[PDB]
């Protein structure tokens, strides 16, 4: 395992970070598995995503297995984030303190709201958490650009982003220029949709209509190496993350992804994203419209 600055805190994350979410197949014991392979393969952040009671039982004794000061914990917390109160505060001290055995949480990771604003309430009960040292940083979720007067709000240090080989210019800018400014960044969805072929499969992202996939296909006709291990690889190279979010259900599938943190991208690939990107752009270029033209159009109804 490699180790990164979680930038501004002094503290060092794991260049993986596991993700924990609900998995009714699984039990304590194997949370508690789970957890301890990825703590044997150097893995010390952790992204707690789901309440089943099985799962903070299993997870919060594998954590009490190490120095809490050793461990990264991160809390996603979902939701329109607009109506989160007081019974989301008193959630958090049932599963997120009491349920993993915890008296404080490096970041808490909310939705974009899509404002500069909390609500009052939430807030207030955040500021109270971190005067207590239980709360060491808000974090925002978003594939978009969050509202400047959030990312100015003291509470946020944080920002947690998609980043693949798929991922746009307008992307890769928005998390550089957040690295750059002092906020940590964690990488989602480094093996995204758009890159898997050989059902019925949702598309609602903004960010979904807009994007190229032509000349990924050295995904698969690379020796020695599955396109999700490229992909991953690949993230690990982007110098503004502090950190890559994987899920994984099984020891093995933990190993396979820690392997690929010492492994280095085969000697041709770096060249081949630039031949797929510079496709990407003339491609973007070779159907635009004249950017006032247009708009001036559009106005006029
Ligand atoms: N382009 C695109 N890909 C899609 C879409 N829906 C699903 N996928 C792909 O399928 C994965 C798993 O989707 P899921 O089962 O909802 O699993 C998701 C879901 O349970 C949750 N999640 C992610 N984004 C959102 C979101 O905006 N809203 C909600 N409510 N849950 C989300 O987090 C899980 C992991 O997200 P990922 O790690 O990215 O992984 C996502 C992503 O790779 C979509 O509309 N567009
Ligand atoms: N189950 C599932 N649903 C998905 C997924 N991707 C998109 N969606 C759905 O599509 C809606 C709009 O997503 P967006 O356009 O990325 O807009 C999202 C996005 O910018 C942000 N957001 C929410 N969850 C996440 C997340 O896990 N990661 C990031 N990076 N942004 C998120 O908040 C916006 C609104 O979130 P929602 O109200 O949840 O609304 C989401 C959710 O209903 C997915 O993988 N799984
Ligand atoms: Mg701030």
């Amino acid at each position: 395992m490699r180790y990164r600055p979680f930038g501004s805190t002094g503290v060092a994350v794991s260049a993986l970070t596991l993700r924990l979410a609900d998995n009714p197949r699984l039990r304590a014991n194997d949370w508690r598995a789970l957890v301890f392979t990825a703590l044997e393969n150097g893995v010390n952040s952790f992204q707690i995503d789901g309440d089943a009671p099985e799962l903070l039982k299993g997870a919060g004794e594998a954590f009490a297995s190490v120095e809490r000061h050793l461990l990264f914990l991160t809390w996603r917390l979902r939701g329109d984030a607009k109506q989160l109160g007081p019974h989301t505060l008193d959630a958090l001290k049932r599963s997120a303190f009491e349920g993993l055995s915890l008296d404080y949480l490096d970041l808490l990771l909310i939705n974009d709201p899509q404002s500069a604003s909390l609500p009052m309430a939430f807030e207030s009960g955040l500021q109270d958490l971190q005067k207590g040292r239980a709360l060491r940083g808000l974090g925002v979720a978003s594939r978009g650009d969050i509202d400047p007067g959030l990312l100015a709000n003291d509470l946020v240090t944080a920002v947690s982003s998609p980043y693949n080989l798929s991922s746009g210019w307008a992307e890769r800018h928005r998390i550089r220029q957040a690295s750059q400014n002092n906020f940590a960044v964690i990488g989602e969805d480094f093996w995204p949709q758009a890159l898997r072929e050989v059902k019925p499969s949702f598309w609602q992202r903004r960010t979904d209509p807009l994007a190229d996939v032509g000349g990924y296909e050295f995904l698969t006709n690379t020796p020695g190496w599955s396109a999700e291990d490229i992909c991953l690889g690949y993230a690990l190279t982007e110098p503004s993350l502090a950190t890559v979010r994987v899920t994984a259900d099984n020891r093995q599938e933990i190993e396979r992804l820690a392997a690929v943190v010492e492994r280095d991208l085969p000697t041709g690939v770096c060249a081949q994203i630039e031949m797929a990107r510079f496709s990407a752009q003339e491609r973007e270029k070779a159907a635009r419209r004249p950017k006032l033209a247009a708009a001036l159009e559009h106005h006029h109804h």
